[PDB]
């Protein structure tokens, strides 16, 4: 008699509003319920929720139909309800489903339901009927027998609205070939949280790139003097056509992310532009005694040198001081790659390039991410890779996915074009020491449905020099809390 | 009743000499014969084998032994050994293995045989003794049932010598998730697979060849500069192992001096094309032609001058080009100079790197680069390795080469630093097919790998720098590819 109850809800447990559904139309969520409600099966709904449904859906095609009321012309109560089930049907009935509020908590008390499916609707609605609070809640937002989730899919979206599947339980032919695989096959292995069989969504990769550089990296010095531990050439891959891969195991600092990108963009060099909107991400690298660390005396406190956004809009440009005009002097890669989106796409020499070994010496940091390539394919959509020659896992890594995918928005945008995949190319790949606790707290974490990133008053936005800052909304992102991790200079 | 041949072999089928071994010593390979031989299990051997193995290995530990002879003190033929284990020993004896050439010929016209334990050894060396003609023989060399490969290793080596391993084969929670993934996988005609009868794909060509299968199966059809028109994929990634042997591919021959010549004409900094054509290496010259430089918008440019790329860039980044004939020492970036500079001094700094790609000169140069950087990493145990980034690959003729030269830059770059080569790692920016190679592929995925070559540096007590290796300190050693398929540069 195990029972399986299927829902959709939003963060706060809201399921519906006005004898209805809260949000508008879910295609897929609604392909979901089909399909795991028939494999014949027997979905029990309450009386309300009878209601709910259009008349021409109502006879629910294929399944045992039950309502649990105690007016219309069917059982008295869920209790009974099960009754119904073990006397006849018996032969037949396989599993069974529970799909409104009060008969969800009715099968809680009673504690029949060994399973929950569970869309979670990323956006918060406005709704009058709300799912129980259970044990295992936090995976839907912040807020013994306990619900741990086993599955968990990639983020899908229909009508602006993104959301997520988990599922929650409550707790010789080829025989002779394997003496030769044992021989060349072989201490505490961590593992992203290791009770998830299904590991669907995306933010898999960076948390199982996390482990394996903890498991499988080696211990070295570096730079910084703090130490770290590495591995060389790895690779991640986000989709962009449903959701946007802002990280949720630890808050990811989105205004950062777009102030720094639009800097780029300008071609702008002076940190202190970032550092007074708040974002000081830039600081540490561009103080006076991390300059005179770098043979810069003569700069200016917040210069960066002839760093990334110079590069991408005049490359090779001589560069003079963070106060000076380069307005036609160089190479303006970003125009001309943006140029090329829209004139002859298939061209395969659409590249940015951060790293100009000329002028290395006269920058404040070398350039991280140094190059990214444009593709796009025969349905107009556009992809990206990246290539970053060191990346710091902790901190740098989900701030650069965030960005480099932020940008490939902005250029779909302006080229007319569908925005598909962001492609992560990483060199030297490394954890600091001292982050490593924090990270082991993070691989606790279950990931939520990542965010929408949505492009405002895109009838006025032609070129990509005309984006600021007040021109996106990120849209249903619910992000476990912010985890410290202190910056190696 | 059937029976397992182990064995290890030259690509000519060579397996003794003067009742020893052909090589001298496998250590892996011999892990592997003790390995596969214990589990009791019975050996089934010639009187001259039982001859060659020392004495303190002799009876072979832990295995029923049993040797056929009409000279010792045990069973006159093959049948009657086949009996001997009917008749005692259906108990605890599990399975039987024949491990001499004319017992292994005995084995495979009785058909008792029903798998083929192969180590095959890539070097030649002088046999007296040989492993009977079978067919699927073609998993040796270029030389009814059939023996055919199931299950295909990585390469190994040990004292010079690199080698593979073949087995031939004659001819509650999940539940309830079930219906989830079942939707998910729905929506979304006939595959292409690279030799599909081989289940276990160890050998590390299986990455290029599993490559032109996913391009052909699921990549889109585009246009293209040239005209030809290609199927492509975007963001591909490949990575060879160089500790034990060296990714020349197997499936076709690969164009050894090619690579070594033009690599080296990189390292010099040489832009005259000319130079590679004239010692046989005619990769850059329908990119050279008058006809080409001016269709470029150059024509200033003497045939065979490829502009300011590749070489140029890496010994001279950013100096001013003029032409092919000028001398530039002292001018620009050397790059490959200051990345050897801090692998000598510094294997910690991660900031070596060498690009090619150099924005201000590319309508100068006669063709953007393909390969357009490559950065180095030393882990603790003092060990190289190097990735590279190709933001176009025509993986059918470039790509195998490619592979091949940036492999053999890591060999030459971790001899001067003082380290130990372990991996090249293959980043793919436009990964593509041309049209007209895609039949020539398909055949190419028809033929399974061989095991790769050892590269080994002549002379290394000479070289010091980069710039000091020439063509002749290189040799290619147990080299067995299948023929040449031959395809045409798309312009
Ligand atoms: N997104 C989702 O996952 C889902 C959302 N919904 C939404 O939720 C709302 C419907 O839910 P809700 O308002 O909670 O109403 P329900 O559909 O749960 O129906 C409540 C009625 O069912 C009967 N009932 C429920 N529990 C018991 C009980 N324990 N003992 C006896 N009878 C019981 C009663 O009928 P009687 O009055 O005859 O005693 C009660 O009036 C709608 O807005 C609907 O759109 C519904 C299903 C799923
Ligand atoms: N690398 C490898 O895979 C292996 C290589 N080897 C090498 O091969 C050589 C040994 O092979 P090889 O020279 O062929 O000799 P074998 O070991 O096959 O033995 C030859 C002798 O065994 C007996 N014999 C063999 N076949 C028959 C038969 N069909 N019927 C009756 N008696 C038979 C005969 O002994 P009698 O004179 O008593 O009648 C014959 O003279 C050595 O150099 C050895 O190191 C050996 C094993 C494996
Ligand atoms: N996870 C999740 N997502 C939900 N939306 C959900 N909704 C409800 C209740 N609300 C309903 C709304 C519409 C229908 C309806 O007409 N459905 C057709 C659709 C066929 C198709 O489109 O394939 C069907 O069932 O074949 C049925 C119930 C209960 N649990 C739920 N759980
Ligand atoms: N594929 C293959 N490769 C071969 N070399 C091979 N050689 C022979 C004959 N030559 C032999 C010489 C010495 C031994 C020996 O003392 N071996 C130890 C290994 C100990 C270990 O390291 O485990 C053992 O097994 O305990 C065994 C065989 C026959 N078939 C063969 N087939
Ligand atoms: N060790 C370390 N040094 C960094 N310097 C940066 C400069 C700009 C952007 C970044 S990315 C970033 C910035 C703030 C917080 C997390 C990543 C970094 C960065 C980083 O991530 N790690
Ligand atoms: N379509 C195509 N065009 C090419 N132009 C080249 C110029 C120099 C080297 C190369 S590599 C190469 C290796 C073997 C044969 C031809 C080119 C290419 C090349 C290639 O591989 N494919
Ligand atoms: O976008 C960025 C910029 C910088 N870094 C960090 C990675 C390195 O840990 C740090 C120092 O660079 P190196 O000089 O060590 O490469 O820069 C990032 O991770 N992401
Ligand atoms: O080392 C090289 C050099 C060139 N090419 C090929 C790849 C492209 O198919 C062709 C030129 O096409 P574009 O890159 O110009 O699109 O050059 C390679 O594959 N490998």
């Amino acid at each position: 008699k195990p029972v399986c109850l299927v829902v959709a809800m939003t963060p706060k447990r809201g399921i519906g509003i006005n004898n209805g559904l809260p949000w508008p139309h879910l295609t897929t969520d609604f392909k979901h319920f089909s399909r795991v409600t028939k494999t014949f099966n027997a979905v029990v709904m309450g009386r309300k929720t009878w209601e709910s449904m259009p008349r021409k859906f109502r006879p629910l095609v294929d399944r045992l139909n039950i309502v649990v009321s105690s007016s219309l012309k069917v059982c008295a109560s869920l209790p009974a309800a099960l009754s119904l089930l073990e006397e006849e049907y018996k032969d037949s009935v396989d599993q069974i489903f529970v799909v409104g509020a009060g008969l969800y908590e009715a099968a809680l008390s009673l504690g029949v339901a060994s399973h929950l499916y569970i869309t979670r609707v990323a956006r918060e609605f406005p709704c009058d009927v709300f799912f129980p609070a259970f044990p295992g809640d936090d995976i839907l937002s912040n807020k013994e027998a306990t619900y741990r989730p086993i599955f968990i899919s990639k983020t899908f979206s229909d009508n602006g609205v993104p959301y997520d599947f988990v599922v929650l339980e409550k707790r010789s032919s080829a025989a002779a070939i394997a003496p030769v695989l044992a021989w060349m096959d072989e201490k505490e292995l961590i593992r992203a949280v290791p009770h998830v069989h299904f590991r669907g969504h995306e933010e898999f990769q960076y948390l199982d790139l996390i482990a394996d550089i903890i498991n499988n990296g080696r211990t070295m010095d570096d730079r910084t003097g703090v130490g770290v531990i590495s591995k060389f050439g790895c690779t991640m891959r986000y989709s962009l056509d449903q959701a946007f891969p802002l990280l949720t195991t630890k808050r990811v600092f989105w205004k950062g992310v777009l102030e720094e990108l639009l800097w780029f963009i300008r071609g702008d060099t002076n940190a202190n532009h970032l550092s007074e909107k708040g974002v000081k991400i830039w600081d540490k690298n561009v103080t006076r005694e991390f300059l005179d660390s770098r043979n810069l005396p003569h700069r200016e406190v917040g210069d960066i040198g002839p760093g990334y956004g110079f590069q991408w809009r005049h490359f090779g440009a001589a560069y003079k001081d963070m106060h000076t005009d380069y307005t036609g002097q160089g190479v303006d890669q970003l125009k001309n790659v943006i140029q090329m989106l829209r004139t002859n796409p298939t061209d395969r020499r659409m590249l940015m390039t951060a790293w100009n070994p000329a002028a290395l010496d006269e920058m404040a940091l070398p350039p991280c991410h140094l190059l990214c390539q444009f593709y796009v394919n025969d349905q107009k959509e556009l992809s990206c890779i990246m290539y970053q020659r060191s990346c710091d896992v902790g901190l740098g890594v989900p701030f650069n996915i965030a960005s480099y995918s932020l940008l490939t928005l902005m250029v779909a945008h302006v080229c007319n074009l569908k925005p598909k995949e962001f492609i992560h190319f990483m060199g030297n790949t490394h954890v600091y020491t001292n982050h490593v606790e924090a990270l082991k707290e993070q691989l606790r974490r279950e990931p939520r449905p990542f965010p929408i990133v949505n492009i405002l008053n895109k009838e006025r936005i032609k070129e990509i020099d005309d984006f600021t800052a007040e021109d996106f909304e990120v849209v249903g992102y619910v992000p476990h809390g912010r985890i410290q991790m202190e910056m190696a200079v």
